[PDB]
């Protein structure tokens, strides 16, 4: 529910003060007995490499992770996102 | 069942002919009435900019959407795939 939502928001904000993070796009949490498992989709600079913005997942995993220690499983992959983009979905 | 298999076999047989494709790493579909709605993420060089794996994943959309009608709705998106990578799934 809304303790869904908490969890949800605090993924979106740690998430975004990971460098190269240009917004949530997607996410989708649930649990699994006691744990979360989560999917994530962030938004990068399209000029970016994808070994770059592969990378910038991996931090977002490392920070996400150990800022919410409920999480047992969170992937992360990216899409592309200008600046003032409005074709793709936020949080 | 294996319909659902099928339908995800002909997904990915479709997706991979696609240039720039290097492989499924991630597949999911169901059904919501009579229509299929399916999530995917492919494999992409690495060194690709991600403006070009987002067009990548456009071609693929159009490609596996034109070859099943079957199918209203398929979001794709990218990952990193090195060509002998073993660091994440396939089909």
């Amino acid at each position: 529910g809304s303790h869904m939502e908490a969890v949800q928001n605090r993924i979106v904000e740690a998430a975004e003060r990971v460098p190269g993070v240009r917004g949530v796009i997607h996410l989708r949490a649930r649990y699994v007995g006691q744990d979360i498992w989560a999917d994530m989709i962030i938004g990068v600079d399209p000029e970016n490499t994808v070994e770059q913005a592969e990378e910038i997942c991996e931090a977002v995993q490392a920070a996400v992770c150990g800022k919410i220690r409920r999480i047992e499983s969170l992937h992360v992959s990216a899409e592309a996102r200008e600046i003032g983009d409005t074709t793709k979905p936020s949080f």
